[PDB]
């Protein structure tokens, strides 16, 4: 958990302008959060990048989990191996509001982070899922009580978040 160059936003929320994959390789955190979908099909975004950095080992393990357990629910999670990136990967499903899923489930999604003392994570429900990323950071700050290190890859978004927050 050797995090460096983060800006502290609250007592338990830190932020850095970085690619979450590069952070995972350097830090080797106990937990890396994936912004997953209910079938754990890691096709793009954070999920595609984390899976690519495991050389598809994350996808093979995710397919076996879905065969035995079935899909996750929106707002839910599962803990699987972190492979070469972390001890564990916490796969979390935020609502896709562009497909009618309720924005109140974004609070349920961030509540999963509270089972882990320290996490490396992206913002949930942003991008193709349609939630406003500044609103997603406000839900994170109001829901997560354990120590979260947020990696924001787009510098333009990182600057908007830091301006809106502090
Ligand atoms: C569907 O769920 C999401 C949830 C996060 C997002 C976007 N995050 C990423 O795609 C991302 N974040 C950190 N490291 C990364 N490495 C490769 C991709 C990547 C949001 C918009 C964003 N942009 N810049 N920082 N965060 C897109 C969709």
């Amino acid at each position: 958990n050797s995090f460096s160059g983060y800006l502290k936003l609250t007592d338990n929320v830190y932020i850095k302008n970085a690619d979450i994959v590069e952070e995972a390789k350097k830090v080797k955190p106990t937990v890396v959060v994936n912004a997953a979908n209910v079938y754990l099909k890691h096709g793009g975004g954070v999920a595609g990048a984390l899976n690519k950095a495991t050389n598809n080992a994350m996808q093979v393990e995710s397919d076996d989990y879905i065969a035995t357990n079935g899909p996750l629910k929106v707002g839910g999670s599962c803990v699987l191996s972190g492979h070469n990136l972390a001890k564990h990967c916490l796969h979390v499903v935020g609502p896709n509001v562009n497909k009618g899923e309720d924005i109140q489930l974004l609070k349920s999604a961030y509540e999963n982070f509270n089972q882990h003392e320290v996490l490396l994570a992206p913002l949930l429900s942003a991008g193709i899922f349609g939630a406003d990323p500044i609103h997603s950071l406000r839900v994170c700050v109001d829901t997560v009580r354990t120590n979260v290190y947020l990696a924001v890859f787009d510098k333009n978004l990182y600057d908007k978040l830091v301006s809106s927050f502090l």
